[PDB]
């Protein structure tokens, strides 16, 4: 067929029940993740081709960058709780991977302050039980698919995108193939 298990995607031997429809994992320490966000705009192009009804979830992971990695997972929880993902994603990626000015939790906090979230609002969120459970959700979702690498995308808890099996000579073409695959899996 045109879409084949083991080619544009893989199937989980252990499907995950109750999973989000489109579930994306990343790390701010992850170089392909940087590409996916600033160069390819994968999440955005996927969304543009998803049907009616389908919500998109994006979670951070702990397994890169040690202590700072966990801080970034908690900070992404803060971003989700406040709904400010679209304001901190770029400065967080660039702070970790481009300027390398993010070296501590305080430096992460600075990114949010500069993006206009108030200190009082940031610190209250950071220390909140709502953010604690949001961390738990991110960790639990990654654990459910026994996640060992990023970027990763899973559709309906049962299909895992396989980007290595797509042509990368042209970036635009890669992105649409990726997106179209997600739509296909979506309607499966």
């Amino acid at each position: 067929a045109q879409y084949e298990d083991g080619k544009q995607y893989t199937t989980l031997e252990k499907p995950v029940a109750g999973a989000p429809q489109v579930l994306e994992f990343f790390s701010f320490f992850c170089p392909h993740c940087y590409q996916f966000e600033e160069v390819l705009h994968i999440s955005d192009n996927v969304k543009k081709k998803l049907p009616e009804g389908v919500k998109m979830t994006k979670y951070h992971v702990n397994f890169m960058g040690g202590d700072l990695g966990k801080d970034l997972t908690q900070a992404w929880a803060v971003a989700m709780a406040l709904g400010v993902e679209d304001k901190v994603t770029v400065p967080l990626f660039e702070g970790v991977q481009k300027t390398q000015t993010i070296r501590s939790a305080s430096d992460i906090r600075d990114v949010f302050i500069n993006a206009g979230i108030k200190g009082e609002e940031y610190d209250a969120a950071w220390n909140s039980f709502v953010v604690k459970s949001l961390v738990a959700q991110q960790e639990k979702a990654a654990a459910d698919v026994q996640l060992r690498g990023v970027p990763a995308m899973f559709v309906n808890g049962k299909y895992q995108l396989n980007p290595q099996g797509m042509d990368t000579s042209n970036m635009d073409v890669f992105v649409q193939q990726y997106a179209d695959t997600v739509k296909y899996l979506s309607e499966k």
